[PDB]
């Protein structure tokens, strides 16, 4: 039971089947023998020992969810007389909304992982929503009750999607230093919603659930609030979505957490929260926001052959203005966010300015549009920046775990490379020897593939995708300067169509 | 033998496969009964009564092809030891040439269609460059000897690949009045040739056989020519190549068609043709070409995703301003070729303005860059002006006989459509009732399919695809108002991946 598979192990597989199975009973109601047929024989694989995955336990378990779609369909027939085509259409509906509520019901915990490298010992922490508390209860006006929602819940109007903390820090001299402290989350509007009215009603509150998670992540901010006083805080959005219509609906996404953000900065509109103190009650607090939002999109779609360039862009420009001021040119000195936070005179000025130059040297040639070997070259910057002067860095992708979880990793590299007193790496450019060992380290040694697995039940990325014509990949393969470990991280990934 | 299928009628797929065999009996040899077997089976089924093409049918068909290189290198491995891949690989090389070689032999000739409609009788006429003749010899210096080149044969260097002139009359008065007579080819450049010095020269070769075809198309230059005199030529050429290196490397087929064509109209520069006279010897004339070379793009990869159109418009615009001069307002007067032909006062004024307004109209609103219901727009007219003005007009595809067919469909249509005195309809609008049954009779009463069958062994075209997502389609459901026809211009076109 030991023997792994070079690919898909049979216990990644021996999950997956369970959790199908039990979505079909709980449909169903744990009394169709038939169901007991497959399961007993998967009982008699359990005592199994490992092996390659061979081609027939692939497709088995890749076609395993449709066979259980056409049961449920021929279960529903023969109960009542209907269509094929209805019957099918409301199984599929039916099966989705059963798989939704039992990946909502398991526990979500804190996920932590260590790592080491040249004699330091570094430590990623992920702090589910449900486990933001003060006192016994989480901060959450409606509650999560040690629950979560899942990134295919996409009619829920109460809640953030995959709404996570994520930490890196270093241990020295018996205490733990901060890193980087950021917020991750699914996009901000419910998908299928039909009314605009409850669309743009859902993406207000999906949007103040964030910023109730950002005021947590500052302490001091927090006690000054919940002491009743008035308090002002800076976020920077960044949105992974390709921003154009014409294959997936993600272009009006974009326009969707857009509207968001600046019906809750409107200019002089102060903003009233919920937050459950210590004591258990709800009190409200007062929050004077201030958000600058970003798109950019990481895909083939954008990268190779290019779509919503032209629509983000319109975007990021009012976004930079606010971030850095009107005079962008690349020699000049820094303004906006950046500016007010250098008049300080910080003994953080190197890493601010190196950072700053480098995103107007971006800007100007436009070298994001294209992948230059690393495709994540303006997003990752726009994170640690606003690290650096104090904001919170937030950033997103449409479900929140597979782009998402990539510059999740992008910049736990990049802050364990810098932590080591260097420099920053320039733009565009692979990283060395070393680099690449930091970031072998990193894809495996983060919480990403927990994350994975928790909310889908199958550890994976969708970003690594190896495409048919050569010249539309997106260039991991040199990054990450191994076959294995490539092969590791796109794990049962090719296996979740649904 | 006659129940027709709906669609894939059995006779179609019956000389298919004899097409193919024939292939494979040339390279073995005639000798291997294992061809003798399916042969017989093959015999077998010819006088079997038509059935409607079944997925059995069709699936043997389709996959046919497959097998037989999987014989050939099952042979080769027997009669020489090789691995699998390097069997393959030249097994593939070895039946694609006998392909060519068999398609090449066949004879070529002249295909006459007659179309009746409102009490009138018309002609389409498609003449094969290998019956361009006066006397008894082919014009062309390296003689056809009755028999062509095909689409696929990428690697000759000495004849442009699929040469037809295409013309329209209409009968009056006991006459023959001809409407419309033009040039169609395949695109000017050797694909596969390595040697860039051979594609140049190549390219060179196949644009000064177009040439000599555009001079047969007017008797009077060719006589005056023959005479010992130099003549000027006018030619516009119209490219239907998506521009971009992506996905299937028709971006450096345009470059090389564009260098060709500049080769030819260096300035100064008088140019050399041989002709076969009627006495069946060569002799050198002397021309002044002029060329105005445009490429504009109709595929979906064009139209809906949009690709090359800032690649072609560099080369549009000298174009436009050869053909119409300096000024492009839609309300000025015409200048360049127009204005010339303008200045003598034909009867045609009135033709001739409404089209160069209609011309100016798109190119200003940029409406050639979607397909407003027909995506055809500019280049049907550039054509139709082209001729208006006493010019040659030749249009081009990759292969010559999909989006070339097309075009000349949309040609033909216009030209019976404005016959009837009427006027020509605005740009970017759907036909009418009546322009529907006239489309409708030229889309299978023109000589495409027999086009179509004489270069590759099955009636079709490959521009009618019904994509997945339904917002990638060009909308010809529509321009097409019937479901039947438009099943029956896409023949057996799915089954040639070749």
């Amino acid at each position: 039971q030991h023997q792994k598979a070079s690919n898909h192990s049979l216990h990644n597989l021996y999950n997956l089947q369970r959790d199908l199975l039990t979505v079909a009973a709980t449909v169903l109601g744990k009394q169709d023998p038939v169901l007991t047929s497959m399961a007993n024989q998967m009982e008699l694989a359990k005592v199994k020992a490992d092996r390659p995955a061979t081609k027939q336990e692939e497709a088995a378990a890749k076609a395993l969810k449709k066979n259980l779609i056409e049961l449920i369909a021929a279960r529903t027939q023969q109960q009542d007389g209907l269509p094929a085509k209805e019957a099918h259409r409301f199984a599929a509906v039916a099966f989705r909304d059963a798989q939704v509520k039992q990946l909502n019901n398991q526990p979500w915990q804190t996920i932590k992982n260590t790592l080491t490298h040249n004699g330091h010992h570094y430590t990623n922490t992920q702090l589910p929503a449900a486990e933001m508390k003060i006192g016994a209860k989480d901060i959450f006006p409606s509650a999560y009750e040690g629950k979560g929602v899942c990134s295919w819940d996409t009619k829920n109007i109460h809640h953030a999607n995959n709404l996570w903390m994520s930490t890196v820090s270093v241990h020295e001299d018996g205490k733990d230093k901060t890193l980087f402290c950021g917020i991750r989350h699914g996009v901000l509007s419910p998908y299928h919603e039909k009314d605009p009215l409850l669309r743009h009603v859902g993406a207000e509150n999906k949007a103040k659930e964030v910023l109730t998670a950002a005021l947590f992540s500052k302490p001091e901010l927090l006690n000054k609030a919940l002491a009743g006083e008035a308090v002002s805080l800076k976020l920077v959005s960044v949105g992974l979505l390709t921003a154009s219509n014409i294959f997936g609906k993600e272009g009006t996404m974009v326009e969707d957490q857009m509207r968001a953000w600046q019906s809750l900065t409107q200019p002089g509109k102060m903003i009233h929260l919920k937050i459950r103190n210590k004591d258990g009650d709800l009190q409200t607090v007062k929050i004077k926001p201030d958000v600058a939002a970003f798109n950019v999109g990481v895909n083939e779609l954008a990268l190779k052959l290019g779509f919503g360039l032209k629509a983000s862009d319109s975007y990021n420009a009012e976004a930079l203005h606010q971030l850095l001021g009107n005079d962008l040119r690349p020699e000049a000195r820094p303004g906006g966010w950046v500016g007010e936070w250098l008049a300080q005179y910080p003994d953080n000025y190197e890493v601010v300015n190196t950072l700053a130059r480098q995103i107007k040297d971006i800007w100007k040639n436009n070298q994001h549009h294209k992948d230059g070997g690393e495709p994540y070259k303006l997003a990752q910057r726009l994170a640690m920046l606003a690290h650096e002067i104090d904001a919170v860095p937030a950033w997103n992708c449409k479900s929140g775990k597979d782009r998402t979880g990539m510059m999740d990793s992008e910049i736990k590299r990049e802050i364990i490379s810098l932590h080591q007193t260097h420099m920053l790496s320039a733009p565009g450019s692979l990283p060395d020897s070393g680099g690449q060992k930091i970031f072998q380290k990193v894809l495996l040694n983060s919480g990403n593939l927990e994350i994975q697995k928790q909310n889908t039940g199958g550890a994976g990325n969708k970003v690594m995708k190896n495409l048919s014509p050569e010249v539309l990949n997106l260039s991991y393969q040199k990054r990450v300067g191994d076959e294995n470990i490539w092969q590791s991280v796109k794990g049962i990934s090719s296996l979740i169509t649904s």
